[PDB]
């Protein structure tokens, strides 16, 4: 089973990559199965809701009482070396909370690393329908 072990913030990046200390180590984090608009795209400058989605995360980690890391049953890290994880603060998933809001869609999925895809699908169903931010 997924377990959850903790973690502690050092800096957000944006929307979905964090800097946290993992295990005494500094190491970037990627949030898996979601993608938040771009804040630093070398193309594009700054996506349409990039800075809302970097802000909502920033506020709820630096808020939290205590940051949990979840890897899923697959690959840990990807090709750059970020750590590939879902993020709980005080107990909420942070995945789950940038999709419910509209402020994050659901990636391309890769199995194995899927555990949390249908919770989130339906999260980002309940987003559209209600017509929240990057859906509006």
């Amino acid at each position: 089973k997924l377990h959850k072990e903790p973690a502690t913030l050092i800096k957000a990046i944006d929307g979905d990559t964090l800097k946290l200390m993992y295990k005494g180590q500094p190491m970037t984090f990627r949030l898996l199965l979601v993608d938040t608009p771009e804040t630093k795209h070398p193309k594009k400058g700054v996506e349409k809701y990039g800075p809302e989605a970097s802000a909502f995360t920033k506020k709820m980690l630096e808020n939290a009482k205590k940051l949990e890391v979840e890897f899923d049953k697959g690959q840990r890290t990807d090709k750059y070396g970020r750590g590939l994880a879902y993020l709980y603060a005080d107990g909420k998933m942070l995945n789950e909370a940038l999709v419910r809001q509209g402020l994050a869609k659901v990636a391309y999925v890769y199995k194995p690393n899927n555990t949390h895809e249908q919770h989130l699908r339906k999260s980002e169903a309940q987003a559209k329908k209600e017509k929240l931010n990057i859906w509006s």
